[PDB]
Formats: structure tokens, C-alpha cells, sequence
């Protein structure tokens, strides 16, 4: 369910979709990476500080505001690529809840995708590994 980036990058016929912001991606992204986003940018920076002023359980709440309506999308998405992909790998900033939450909910649809160990952080320490 969870995999390490020298792993992924490893895989035959693999995909990469990165569940961060359309900014986040735009800045950098993994090579060849497709964004589906969870989060518009504003709603990113929302859930955010209601994650930092009031904690994880409210910060879902307006995660589930922003996300729950999206997520047929999603898996209509994700079954798509896996027609042409046999690996699907699915990554966000550091490697939490976002993709986290994405991986399980698809996994347990029948979609065979993995989390990226440690999101796009564990790619950019690996491409910079002195």
C-alpha cells in the first residue's frame, strides 16, 4: 500500500499522480507526473490554518467541504489510468493524509494504486542525495 520513491520509479508502466495544489505542481512536479488536485489553492491555505488554529478534526471537516463532492471524479480518474498503467502511484507533499486518504478509499474500490513513502519530499531528497 505505501511505497519508497527508489522503488516507484522502478516500476513498469508507472504513473505518478500528484494530489497537491495546481500551484504546488506547477512550481515542480515528479517527471511525467499528472496533477489531480484536492484542493483548489485558496481551499489548500484554508484547511491549513484551521489545521494549525483549531487541530486535525476540524481541519477534515472543511477537507470533506472541499473534497467529498470531487471524489466520483477521482475514482473515475484513476480507473481510467488504470486501463493504460499497471502501476499507479499516488504522492502529495510529505507523504500524509492526502494521498493517504486517496490511496485507501481507491484501494478499497478495487483500483490497485500505492502511497509514495514521504510525498514529493522523499523524490526531491532523492534526486539531491549527495
Amino acid at each position: 500500500s505505501v511505497i519508497k520513491i527508489e522503488k516507484a520509479l522502478k516500476l513498469d508502466k508507472v504513473i505518478f499522480v500528484d494530489v497537491r495544489t495546481e500551484g504546488e505542481y506547477e512550481e515542480d512536479h515528479i517527471l511525467n507526473a499528472i496533477n489531480m488536485p484536492l484542493f483548489k489553492n485558496n481551499e489548500h491555505n484554508e484547511v491549513g490554518t484551521i489545521y494549525k488554529m483549531q487541530g486535525k478534526h476540524e481541519a477534515i471537516q472543511k477537507g470533506f467541504d472541499y473534497v467529498s463532492y470531487k471524489l466520483k471524479d477521482i475514482y473515475l480518474q484513476a480507473a481510467e489510468l488504470a486501463l493504460n498503467y499497471d502501476n499507479i502511484v499516488i504522492y502529495c507533499a510529505r507523504g500524509g493524509m492526502r494521498s493517504g486518504s486517496i490511496v485507501n478509499l481507491l484501494s478499497s474500490l478495487g483500483v490497485n494504486v500505492y502511497q509514495l513513502e514521504g510525498g514529493y519530499k522523499a523524490y526531491r531528497n532523492f534526486v539531491l542525495e549527495y
